[PDB]
């Protein structure tokens, strides 16, 4: 029997690769209890390694959606990540709980506020940042679409099984998909989560809680600020405003979005134009030693713009831009000049596709220095393993 679409082990190096990026950086100080939605994989995650050995020593819950091993099936990568960060996290003392529940229902928010109230003590830092294809509740099962509203997308996407391009399409999405995507990217759980949170007493003074965004080049702008995601966005977005003015009236705290730059995910492969821009991207950014992963998104984020000595600098929109470096006028020009030499032919020369496709694997814990491939590996092992 082999292994599938994801590595236990090149999980575990995953986690401590971002880990041992914490360890060794600047260092910053500022949360100590800290909850996660969305807390098994990218920037849930990276906030989450960030918090705990970014300096703060912070204790943390996550809230993720994962499933592990059976003696037939091997599980997820975020299962694996969570079970690894909790071990990296005890061997530190620090506190890492984990519901893997549906985050979406009222009785695992009763799951989470009752433990904090009654063990973990006031939250002083909540982000969320889940992404789900579906939601539920009631009764009803809402999808989320990557749509427009109005014609095509057409662009490349990346198939990184066969280092090639393929031209895919996006069409126009009915009024209740538009709708649909809404109750699933929107705001509108967060704003649930928060306000129980403040209510039932979760937030400490002054507390601050994120969500998280993209917003792109103009390029995207079909599919990131007009499509059924912008129009999400947007909504989510919006819901920053209403919670900022609520907690600062109650607690004195903060609520705000912020606008992550472009990474490689796999819900990101097959949106058209994206992984190639994506791809161009991280060619320009590593050529101007500002390319940065998701890690090191976060770190910067912290270090520099959240909890710094400075004050905090916000667009003129309300929304904390981490996206700043992709959207500098030199490198959008610079993928702008590539794009229009860009073919089926050449691409994997004139983009970084080798560093795309590398972030790739390693999401999932392949290809990554520091681990035996052709070694194998114990079912009864990965099944024993708990969070
Ligand atoms: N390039 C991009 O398209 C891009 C760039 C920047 C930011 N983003 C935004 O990044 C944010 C996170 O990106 P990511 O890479 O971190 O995503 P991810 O897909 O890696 O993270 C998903 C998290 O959601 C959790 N989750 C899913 N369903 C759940 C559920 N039903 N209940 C509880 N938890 C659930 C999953 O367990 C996981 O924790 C998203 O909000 C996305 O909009 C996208
Ligand atoms: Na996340």
């Amino acid at each position: 029997g082999f292994i599938r679409d994801v590595h236990p082990y090149g999980c575990r190096r995953e986690v401590l690769n971002q880990i041992d990026y914490c360890k060794k950086a600047i260092g910053f100080r500022g949360p100590k209890k800290v909850l996660i939605v969305g807390a098994s994989s990218g920037f849930g995650l990276a906030t989450r390694i960030s918090v705990a050995f970014g300096g703060p020593e912070a204790h943390t819950i996550g809230v993720s959606y994962e499933t592990g091993a059976t003696d037939r099936r091997i599980g997820t990568a975020g299962w694996y990540n969570n079970i690894f960060f909790k071990e990296f996290a005890k061997k530190k003392g620090l506190v890492a709980k984990n519901f893997i529940e549906d985050a979406f229902s009222n009785e695992t928010k009763d799951k989470v506020i009752k433990y904090i109230k009654d063990e973990f003590g006031k939250i002083d830092l909540f982000v969320y940042s889940l992404a789900a294809p579906r939601r539920k509740d009631t009764g009803n099962v809402y999808t989320s679409r990557i749509k427009t509203i109005l014609g095509d997308f057409e662009g490349p996407t990346i198939d990184v099984e066969r280092d090639e391009i393929t031209l895919k399409k996006v069409s126009s999405a009915s009024i209740e998909e538009i709708e649909e995507t809404r109750k699933v990217m929107g705001g509108e759980d967060w704003q649930e989560w928060c306000e129980e949170l403040l209510y039932e007493d979760c937030f400490s003074d002054k507390a601050t809680t994120i969500a998280y965004s993209y917003i792109g080049s103009p390029r995207t702008y079909k599919i990131y600020r007009e499509g059924t995601i912008g129009i999400a966005k947007k909504d989510l977005e919006d819901k920053a405003k209403l919670i900022n003015e609520k907690l600062n009236r109650v607690i004195g705290g903060r609520a705000f979005v912020s606008v992550n730059k472009a990474l490689v995910t796999k819900a990101s492969a097959y949106i058209p134009t994206f992984p190639l821009y994506a791809a161009i991207l991280y060619k320009v950014m590593k050529e101007k030693n500002i390319h940065e992963n998701c890690i090191m998104q976060i770190e910067r984020m912290f270090s520099e713009k959240i909890y710094s000595n400075e004050k905090i600098q916000f667009d003129d929109k309300g929304r904390l831009r981490m996206d700043d470096l992709e959207l500098r006028k030199d490198v959008q020009d610079e993928v702008d000049r590539i794009w229009s030499n860009i073919t089926p032919e050449n691409f994997k020369e004139l983009s970084d596709y080798k560093g795309y496709k590398k972030e790739f694997m390693n999401l999932n814990g392949f290809d990554l220095d520091g681990v035996d491939y052709s070694k194998d590996l114990d079912i009864e092992l990965l099944r024993k393993l708990e969070p």
